[PDB]
Parts: structure tokens; sequence; C-alpha cells
């Protein structure tokens, strides 16, 4: 019982782009760009589509960097999040009613205002590692348990 989602991090040598979500799921936190994958669409094509919808940016080549499964206690459906990176984009980030993009220097990543799992896997993303994770949450602020392992193949 899992549902597919994407998450894309625009990661350049000295800075990363995050978006502050203004409403709906994740509102009030910084995160990368993503969403649900459609019927008949590949995961990677979903990732590309959602980056455009949410940031204004056009990506060509996406690189796989992780898979993370999220469980909320009491909720039947698991989120199966496929995480991607890119360093090369076209366009300028767009602020919309849904999202406010900003660049962050890599020593100023706003962990306190991100989902709390990110403290665990973002350091791996920054060192170009790939990973499989599982995080069990109670509500949106507490991690009850987790596993996280580096992998060679996502
Ligand atoms: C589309 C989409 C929405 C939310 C997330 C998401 N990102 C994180 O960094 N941590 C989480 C923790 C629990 C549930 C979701 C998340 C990813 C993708």
């Amino acid at each position: 019982a899992s549902r597919l989602y994407t998450l894309v991090l625009v990661l350049q040598p000295q800075r990363v782009l995050l978006g502050m979500k203004k409403r709906g799921f994740g509102a009030g936190r910084w995160n990368g760009f993503g969403g649900k994958v459609q019927e008949g669409e590949t995961i990677e094509d979903g990732a590309r589509r959602e980056l455009q919808e949410e940031s204004g940016l056009t990506v060509d080549a996406l690189h796989k960097v992780g898979q993370i499964v999220f469980e909320f206690v009491g909720e039947p459906e698991l989120m199966d999040v496929h995480v991607f990176c890119t360093d090369s984009i076209q366009g300028t980030p767009v602020e919309s009613d849904e999202m406010r993009p900003c660049w962050f220097q890599l020593d100023q990543i706003p962990f306190k205002d991100m989902w709390p799992d990110d403290s665990y896997w973002f350091p791996l993303l920054l060192q170009k590692k790939k990973f499989h994770g599982y995080f069990k949450f109670q509500g949106q602020d507490t991690i009850l348990d987790y596993t996280l392992r580096e992998v060679d193949t996502v």
C-alpha cells in the first residue's frame, strides 16, 4: 500500500534551491520540488513536470539519488518518494501562490524549518551519496523510528 511521489533538489556547487510551500501538505516548510506521479507517466517524467509546476524551472537530465518511504502512524498509505538531483537548469525560479523559491548557501540550509528527516539524508545528498531510507512519523514533527543506508544503485 504505497503511493509514488517525486522530490527534486537543484544542487549547485555552492548553493541549493528550496521552496517554501505556502499551502496544503508541507506548508510552512522549505523543501525540494515534487508531487504525485500520474497514470501513464514515468517517475522521472513526473519529477521533471513537478519541478516546472512548482519552481518554473526546466530540467533535462535528472540523476537518481534516493528512495525514502514515509509512514504516518494511523494512515494506511505509505509515501514512496523518489529523490532526484540536478545541477543544470534553465529559467529563473518563479514565486507563485503555491511556492516561494530561494537559494541557500550550503552552510545555511534551514533544517529547523524543513521536515525533520532532512537532517539525516541531506548531508548524504551534499556529499553525492545515494540512499534508501524509511521514516515512521507520528504527526508531522516527530520521528518515532527510522532506517537510512547508503546504496550504490537507487
Ligand atoms: C511531494 C512530496 C511531499 C513531501 C515530501 C517530504 N519531504 C521530506 O523531506 N520529508 C517528508 C517527510 C514526511 C512526508 C513527506 C516528506 C516529499 C515529497
